[PDB]
């Protein structure tokens, strides 16, 4: 639920700004492991849930794996 998602997505990026990984770093990591999506733009839309539900349902755990893996 957006419960959970928003406060998942508020903290994904927090690690990320820990991680240093900025312009892209996500992105392109992602990019390598499962396709070339989260250039920024939809990390941001995640935060902002700018993408109702549906797709965040299953972005949540690619980025909880992507979290776990960090490439």
């Amino acid at each position: 639920d957006l419960e959970e998602l928003e406060q998942f997505a508020k903290t994904f990026k927090q690690r990320r700004i820990k991680l240093g990984f900025t312009q892209g770093d996500v992105g392109l990591a992602m990019g390598k492991l499962y396709g070339n999506d989260f250039s920024q733009t939809t990390i941001s839309r995640f935060e902002a849930l700018n993408l109702s539900f549906k797709n965040m349902c299953k972005l949540k755990p690619l980025l909880e794996k992507w979290l776990n893996d960090a490439e």
